[PDB]
DNA sequence: ACTCGTCGCCCAGAGTTCACCTTGGAGCCAGGGACGGTTCATTTGGGGTGCCGGAAACGGACGCGTACAGGCCGTATAATGGGAGCTGTCACGGATGCA
């Protein structure tokens, strides 16, 4: 929003969001590794028609991201209920 | 004691060839119609036509609805590291990981 029609934000009041931007994917990568075991046992399930084991994963963590990016935490749900339905 | 089978013989004839009159014809030419292949006048019953009036089918254009086909999107107790594959060959020149 600031890029566009903003202001000249000094190195104070940038260096902070970049820090908390950074923060926050550091964060996304870091539930997404934790999630990958969840994403092949998943997985799994699908072998021997079709595609390849390693597609299978493959696929598994695209619909982790995905998730990740829909979760929503308010709802107070554990993360595998939730990332399931988008992993299948 | 004797003839009817068989021999020549003698005359009528007959149809045959020679060599004679007649007389129905083959053409042969002349002459004279009527007739039809031909030509030339009509003759107006009929073929023809161009054309748009124009009525109407028709073949397509055009604008606007409908239908499945394929595509995108989402489902909130928990669900967190895998099946498997069958391997009795022989030689061998050489790279290559560990000697």
């Amino acid at each position: 929003e600031l890029s566009e029609r903003g202001e000249k934000l000094p190195a104070a009041q940038r260096r902070d969001m970049m820090w908390i931007c950074r923060d926050g994917d550091r964060a996304k990568n870091h539930l997404l590794e934790a999630n990958l075991r969840l994403v092949v046992s998943l997985a799994k399930r699908y072998t021997g028609r079709g595609m390849a084991f390693l597609d299978l994963i493959q696929e598994g963590n695209l619909g982790l991201i995905r998730a990740v990016e829909k979760f929503d935490y308010t709802k107070g749900y554990k993360f595998s209920t939730y990332a399931t339905w988008w992993i299948r």
